[PDB]
């Protein structure tokens, strides 16, 4: 699945900062029961930044195993060095994951030509479907619609997760690619708008704690019932905003613990524990969404 | 040494992308002869992004070996996971490097508290001097003067390379830290302004190809001879700008190749070869500087 509500799943940890299997299983069961369409394993929200490649791969394989064919699993495979992106991608070749979510190189700020070569080379070393991931606020780099058009011509580059919050990109990209190229929002607060413009779903942080509502919202969207979808969206809007009151995934992990979905809200440095003021902010948004 | 002109040195490569010892030796002899204060080894301009930690450490050790006590060497040691930063730092214990240049975590966008905890932990676990490195355009986060002030109180956090190009930061930081805390520009085009406002030196990309002029400009600035320094700066200003006409270090490696300082201008993906228009823009900047 590359449609509907796709969760950017947290990597729940024990107090030592290592993956908590019991909490992972609980989350995956919750997504299966909630109608979540797919899981992105070890992306931004899953702390790809603070896991090494072995630990990253371990979490993905554990997620795939625990999913047990019940829900598709997409691996986060981003790296800012092309050779490393290829190497990470190869760990999942012939694994059971359905596709990869691959971010524009961060920090080194490649040109649009460099982005084209990075993703082309990655695609050439895999049989897995590739979803491009654009998030300039984290990367320092902006994959423009014209380059997306170029890359969409590569056989196994099948979609884009667009996290700019710039809604004009939907139709600029759609104009330049074929009808089957998947357009996914990477920005919860604008994701319903993104779908109203022609987007096919959302890779969502909110879905971590509001999976049923999120799944319902995207289904309504896909059927053209936007007024009905907006009612849910307004119920979820404080979460769409306040889950970033502190650096993601600090708030969403606390929210998961609060809802009893994970054993601990532990994260790896440089992410730090949620402040007291942060707890109260997220608690009120959970209450507004009617989740407590 | 942590004042004056400090070169953010390129990592010269053969056609296969592997470090070229003979080109590195030439660059190092050139900086020894040209009065450069120190070499930053495997930072941003050194393609830290696309070397693994083993190649990274190899290049630094080779740099120390070739320098042979003639010029101080500072290692780039930045990482977006604290544990990984600490691990990378350990590789350089008793190596002979004089200090480390450590970037704010990129991509994961930690809070000021997270940044504080990050750099505090790195400093705790080494005796090597640490220079903080702030470059929001690359990292997606901004180490603010208040937090720099908190970190300056750590015994072995000794300075900051400020690459915002925001010159108000010089005196906002200076007011908060003791008089021996080193303030270095990380932005060639505003570096002389930075030094006129109280800065102590520059970590420079332009110094790769204009080492002597850079060294003299920084000495004149340190002596208060700002008009004299600005004459040199005006002839280097096209280089300060045009070395970023395409993504750094693409133009500067081409320039080094053109001057005969390195054998090839090869980079690793996602960095791609300089375009022809780039060649001419950079060629013209070199001629304006008197280098061709
Ligand atoms: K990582
Ligand atoms: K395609
Ligand atoms: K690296
Ligand atoms: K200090």
């Amino acid at each position: 699945m590359f449609t509907g509500s796709i969760v950017a799943i947290v990597t729940p940890m024990d107090e030592k900062g290592n993956v908590c299997r019991a909490s992972l299983k609980k989350l995956i069961d919750y997504h299966v029961a909630s109608g979540t369409s797919a899981i992105v394993s070890v992306g931004t929200t899953g702390e790809s930044a603070t896991l090494n490649h072995d630990e990253h791969a371990d979490v993905v394989m554990m997620t795939l195993d625990l999913a047990d064919g019940r829900i598709p699993v997409i691996a986060g495979t981003g790296a800012n060095a092309t050779a490393e992106a290829i190497s990470l991608t190869q760990r999942f070749n012939d694994s059971g994951i359905v596709g990869c979510l691959t971010v524009t190189p961060y920090y080194n700020r490649p040109s649009q030509e460099g982005l084209y070569q990075h993703f082309k080379a990655i695609a050439e070393h895999t049989d897995l479907p590739q979803i491009l991931y654009n998030v300039p606020s984290r990367t320092g780099c902006d994959l423009l619609p014209e380059t997306v058009g170029r890359l969409a011509k590569v056989k196994n580059i099948i979609g884009i997760r667009e996290a700019t919050g710039n809604l004009t990109r939907v139709n600029q990209i759609k104009e330049l690619v074929s009808d089957d190229f998947v357009l996914l929002s990477g920005d919860d607060a604008s994701a319903l708008d993104f779908m109203q413009l022609g987007g096919h779903g959302v890779i969502s942080v909110t879905a971590n704690v509001a999976a049923r509502d999120m799944a319902q919202m995207c289904k309504l969207a896909a059927e053209g019932h936007f007024a009905e979808a907006r009612v849910i969206n307004q119920r979820l809007m404080p979460l769409h905003n306040k889950l970033f009151v502190e650096p993601n995934p600090i708030p969403v992990k606390w929210a998961c613990k609060e809802l009893g979905l994970v054993a601990t809200d532990t994260l790896r440095l440089p992410m730090t524990p949620i402040t007291d003021s942060g707890r109260e902010t997220v608690r009120a948004a959970l209450k507004h969404a009617g989740l407590l």
